[PDB]
C-alpha cells in the first residue's frame, strides 16, 4: 500500500543502514537492475539512498514490494529488524 518514497527520512535511514556493504547490490539485483547499472550508484555519496530514489520513482515501489525482495534474497532478518 504506501510507497517507498513516502516514508519518513528517519524510516529510510533505518533501511539504507541495514543495506550497507553489499547488501544493496544484491538487493538492486532482485529489483531487476543490470550489474552495470547497478555500478553507475557507485559514483553517488549514498549508493543505498540514489538506488532507492530512482527504485521508488516507479508506483509500484511500495514498502511491501522491497520487504518482498528482501525475503527473496534470503534476508528475512532485515525484514524482522525493520518490523521490530
Ligand atoms: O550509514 C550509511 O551507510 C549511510 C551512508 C550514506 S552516504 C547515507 C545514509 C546512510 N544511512 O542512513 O545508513
Ligand atoms: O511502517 C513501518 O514502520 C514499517 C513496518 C515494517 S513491517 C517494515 C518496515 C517499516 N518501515 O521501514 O517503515
Amino acid at each position: 500500500g504506501n510507497l517507498y518514497s513516502s516514508l519518513p527520512l528517519t524510516k529510510r535511514e533505518e533501511v539504507e543502514k541495514l543495506l550497507n556493504g553489499d547488501t544493496w547490490r544484491h538487493l538492486a539485483g532482485e529489483l531487476g537492475y543490470q550489474p552495470e547499472h547497478i555500478d553507475s550508484f557507485t559514483h553517488e555519496a549514498c549508493p543505498v539512498r540514489a538506488l532507492l530514489a530512482s527504485w521508488g520513482a516507479q508506483d509500484s515501489a511500495t514498502l511491501d514490494a522491497l520487504l518482498a525482495a528482501l525475503r527473496r534474497i534470503q534476508r528475512a532478518d532485515i525484514v524482522e529488524s525493520l518490523c521490530s
